[PDB]
């Protein structure tokens, strides 16, 4: 079995945000996709391990910010490399509460959506969590950042507009 | 709740396949994605209404093959119909048997993975099947189609490749 294959399915870059117990948590995601439109339904699954994963299975929501194509590499940093509970991932970046109480990341967002835990299915290592969507607003004209894309910018490249 | 912002989440396009009573089934779907790298387990989103979802459903096993860029538009076309006979949909094609027993569409596929079912998840019009990874491998070294790309061929718009540009 070759791992690289995996390399080949495609997905966008998100912020997934939850609240919990006045502690806002917020973590990078590529594995975020919609499964139903009766009603809506969107899916993100996240690691047990994750401070955002435990505030999502406490608070029962969570919120998605889809990345736009020009979002530094420090936000995404930011975001995705530390714990929430550790670093004040939410200070210095632009952001408003949703109906459900989540904070929604607008600072380099396309788009918001905010949804409701209806189902969890446990697989292992992480959680995949089903969420009706309650609301979602596009914010920007911009191009989204797709995983592939944020892997050519490991390599160095840099977009160009 | 603007319906847009839905359409800003970004996904490949696929050919999910599976076999049940001695019938190859195959559809094309957008929502495939890996959801853990321990063990590897990759989900398939699939609708109750479509004879590939009941094939998995019985057989406990499906095939993803992962579109190349260039992929004909007919060639979506076979395994887009609701209703096709099972030669109809592979008469012609290249693909080969896992051990699994599904057909693996190696024809137009940069990748293929095969996988056995381990969990599924009810979503109401959908069930989101878990399957551990058993096989997988890299056939060609074309860049993949992604659905946004087909979207814009299908209308008759130039694909992504037009405007995004990577400079160093
Ligand atoms: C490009 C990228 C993609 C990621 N995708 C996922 C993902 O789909 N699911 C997940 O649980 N973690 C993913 N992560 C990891 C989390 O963002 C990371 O572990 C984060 O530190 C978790 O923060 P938290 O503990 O505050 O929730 C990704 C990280 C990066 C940089």
């Amino acid at each position: 079995m070759d791992v690289e294959a995996f390399y080949k399915i495609s997905y966008g870059l998100y912020i997934v945000t939850s609240e919990s117990n006045g502690r806002k948590c917020g973590q990078i995601a590529n594995t975020v996709f919609q499964l139903t439109s009766k009603p809506v339904q969107i899916a993100v699954c996240l690691n047990k391990e994750n401070d955002t994963h435990n505030a999502v299975k406490e608070s029962g929501a969570f919120g998605v910010s889809v990345l736009e194509l020009e979002t530094p590499m420090e936000f995404i940093g930011r975001f995705g490399f530390r714990k929430s509970s550790e670093f004040e991932k939410f200070d210095g970046v632009e952001y408003k509460t949703g109906k459900t109480g989540v904070p929604l990341v607008t600072q380099h967002a396309v788009a918001v959506i905010e949804a409701k835990v209806v189902k969890e299915c446990d697989v292992g290592t992480h959680t995949l969590f089903v969420g009706e969507a309650v609301d979602a607003e596009v914010l920007k004209d911009a191009e989204v950042l797709t995983y592939a894309d944020y892997h050519l910018m490991k390599k160095g490249k840099t977009p160009r507009t």
